[PDB]
């Protein structure tokens, strides 16, 4: 438009728009040198008038401590003036000032006042703000209703926080109906905006299908763009990804490189996955024991029950006694959060008096928690436990039940042979009998083997009436 010196002629003339104006030139250094001094005087002109826009900028200026000492409680006064005369961004920043208690006590009513009044004009911050007040119930009552209300108006601005929110409660049923389908919508227009934890919301549901059709791909692509910008859980999804070679060849390398991203920032399911390549090996990834030991140990330290059950089985495979008696206690802790596995080893650990007071009464019980979670190992060591009555009485009927519930399972070999062993010492009554106890236990503890047996049993014909 003008330069400098006409812009001067213009402000000291006493025009309050040329006035604010010149006071940006001083403030942001383009045309002249950067000085505060007289950014802040012509500033001040603008404001002496009266002039709305500048009276703001005096807020920003002492909410900032730009050009003046900070001083939230004098930001208050400039931004209510401006606020008043209906300034959006004064009434929005005057509402934050009443939520956060900065220059003014705390008070969460009057925050959403001027929330709603930003809002009212239209303004997408002041919208979200709306949002989050109704959502958290806070200066207004709670209500996923009108938080969602708001929230869309924001969204539809290209507010990310607001389509995050919005992914979230159609996931949540949040006053609305559940439905995944739109959650993704949301979710993708999150995603597409770049923000990490749209992608990453968006990759689970492509992931598992959720609201969209499942494909690993898209999946890949959504888990890695949120990994780069450094999130956890993105960086082991995409490694166990591209260790399963879910979306491509199998990456094992690539994946352990990932999984030592998550696993550094503290996330036991990165840690995991980490100990977990390093304990079983892949092609191109050696074992090592102190790097699966160290990792399932952090893992585990963080309550994760594979963790914990996989730490305890590397130390009865090889340690010391006092790490035999570690990997009890580990085996305990993850029994008692439901591991199947940890049960199982527990119960051979009672058994054997190893690492602990050989129990076999406390044996069996852990035992039947692993058999009854379909553990097949675990049904075939229950069934030995009737067998040979290790803690309970012993009973023929039900150790040919649990060995053909385990042989059935998943074709478990000692499960096809013990049963085969055990039945020339049933009575044919006691043979249909533990038949028909091996077919419940097979529906109720081995219900995915139940399903296939099902499908695949010979069915009777009927006749049917003619003439
Ligand atoms: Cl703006
Ligand atoms: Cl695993
Ligand atoms: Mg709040």
């Amino acid at each position: 438009n003008v330069n400098l010196e006409q812009l001067k002629q213009k402000a000291e003339s006493g025009e309050a728009k040329a006035q604010l104006e010149l006071g940006y030139r001083y403030f942001q250094g383009n045309e002249t040198t950067k000085d505060l001094t007289q950014a802040m005087d012509w500033f001040r002109r603008a404001a002496e008038q009266g002039y709305t826009p500048a009276e703001y900028v005096l807020g920003l200026r002492y909410m900032n401590g730009e050009g003046v000492p900070q001083d939230y409680a004098q930001a208050v006064i400039w931004y209510k003036k401006a606020a008043l005369k209906g300034l959006p961004q004064a009434q929005q920043n005057l509402g934050v000032m009443y939520h956060e208690g900065n220059g003014v006590k705390v008070d969460k009513a009057e925050s959403v006042k001027w929330f709603r009044l930003a809002a009212e004009q239209g303004r997408d911050s002041g919208q979200q703000s709306m949002g989050d007040a109704y959502f958290e119930g806070d200066g207004v009552t709670r209500d996923y209703v009108m938080a969602r209300e708001w929230y869309s108006k924001a969204a539809e601005q290209g507010n990310v926080w607001s389509c995050n929110q919005l992914g979230y409660m159609y996931s949540r049923g949040l006053g609305v109906e559940r439905n995944d389908a739109i959650s993704a919508q949301w979710y993708r227009k999150s995603a597409t905006s770049g923000d990490e934890l749209g992608q990453l919301h968006l990759a689970d549901m492509y992931y598992f299908g959720i609201g969209v059709t499942q494909d690993y791909t898209q999946s890949r692509v959504l888990f890695s763009q949120s990994a780069e910008q450094g999130n956890s859980i993105a960086q082991f999804r995409l490694g166990y990804i591209l260790e399963q070679g879910l979306a491509g060849a199998k990456e094992p390398l690539k994946a352990l490189e990932w999984y030592r991203k998550s696993a550094e920032q503290g996330n036991s399911d990165g840690q995991y996955y980490l100990a977990h390549l390093y304990d079983k090996g892949a092609e191109g990834v050696a074992k090592n024991r102190e790097q699966a030991i160290s990792w399932y140990t952090k893992s585990a330290e963080q309550g994760d029950a594979t963790a914990q059950a996989n730490l305890g089985a590397i130390y009865f495979r090889l340690g010391s006694e006092e790490e035999h008696k570690k990997a009890v206690e580990w085996f305990r802790k993850a029994a008692a959060k439901g591991e199947k596995a940890a049960q199982f080893n527990l119960g051979n650990a009672l058994l054997q008096g190893k690492g602990v007071k050989k129990d076999e009464q406390q044996a069996a019980i852990w035992m039947r928690k692993a058999a009854e979670q379909g553990l097949s190992a675990a049904q075939v060591q229950l069934g030995e436990i009737y067998y040979y009555g290790l803690g309970v009485e012993r009973d023929y009927v039900q150790a040919w039940a649990w060995f053909d519930t385990a042989s059935t399972n998943d074709m478990n070999l000692f499960g096809t042979e013990n049963r085969n062993i055990t039945e020339k010492k049933l009575t044919a009554k006691q043979l249909q009998q533990a038949e028909l106890l091996s077919q419940q236990y097979i529906e109720k503890y081995a219900p995915e083997a139940w399903a296939r047996m099902q499908k695949l049993k010979a069915q009777s014909a009927v006749k049917t009436g003619n003439k």
